[PDB]
């Protein structure tokens, strides 16, 4: 009836694929790590596959609607997502009704191909006030969660400057905020429909305090 979480064996390719995509997309942000914390490695505590009959159906249906409107190419893409609402997402799915309105490209659901990018949002905008128990944005003790999702982009509208949107532009299904000299440091992917993203993997982890 609800969401089933399947544990993945660290000895299985799927677990391995996910972890590498998460560990190898770490990058230094102009932030100095104030939002997500100072680190260059994560300690993956566990990866669970999210299974929801209903979520999958709304996702797949949305998928061929998008196809009809894009030459039969849904343009699926694996992207990371970080927010203080993961437990709600894995059970009810993404919902644009609880979307970020204070964002670069409006009221959308944001994604990033860089795990360290979503990590800055796991505890709120700018990392908020940090983890729940120690109120520390760079804490290395608490378990953080993030998602590696299937995101249907269809025909994406590409833009450089910050123009607030409420839906995708006509003929499009997503907005990609592209890197600018005076703008973004890395790409962000936006969708204005929850059913365009499926929360495939639940990743529990800790950021790791550096070495030399
Ligand atoms: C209360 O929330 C819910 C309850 C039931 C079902 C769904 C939800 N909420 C959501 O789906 C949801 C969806 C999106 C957000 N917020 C965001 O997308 C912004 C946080 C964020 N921003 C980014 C910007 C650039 C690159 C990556 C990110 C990112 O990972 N997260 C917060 C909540
Ligand atoms: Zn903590």
């Amino acid at each position: 009836q609800g969401t089933i979480l399947l544990d993945l064996a660290p000895e299985d390719k799927e677990y391995q694929s996910v972890e590498e995509e998460m560990q190898s997309t770490i990058r230094e942000h102009r932030d100095g790590g104030n939002a997500g914390g100072i680190f260059n490695r994560y300690n993956v505590i566990r990866i669970q596959k999210v299974v929801n009959k209903k979520l999958r159906e709304r996702f797949c249906h949305r998928q061929k609607e998008v196809s009809e409107e894009n030459h039969n190419h849904h343009n699926e893409r694996m992207l990371f997502h970080g927010s203080p609402f993961i437990n709600a997402i894995i059970h009810k799915g993404f919902d644009e009704r609880h979307a970020y309105i204070g964002g670069m490209f409006g009221a959308g659901i944001y994604f990033a191909e860089n795990s360290s990018k979503s990590n800055q949002y796991v505890y709120g905008i700018g990392g908020g006030t940090g983890c729940p128990t120690h109120k520390d944005r760079s804490c290395y003790i608490c378990h953080r969660q993030m998602l590696f999702c299937r995101v249907t982009l269809g025909k994406s509208f590409l833009q450089f400057s910050t123009m607030k949107m409420a839906h995708a532009p006509p003929g499009h299904h997503s907005v990609i905020g592209r890197p600018s000299v005076n703008g973004l440091a890395y790409a962000e992917y936006v969708i204005y429909r929850g059913e365009q993203a499926y929360p495939e993997y639940l990743i529990t982890y800790q950021i790791m305090k550096p070495e030399h």
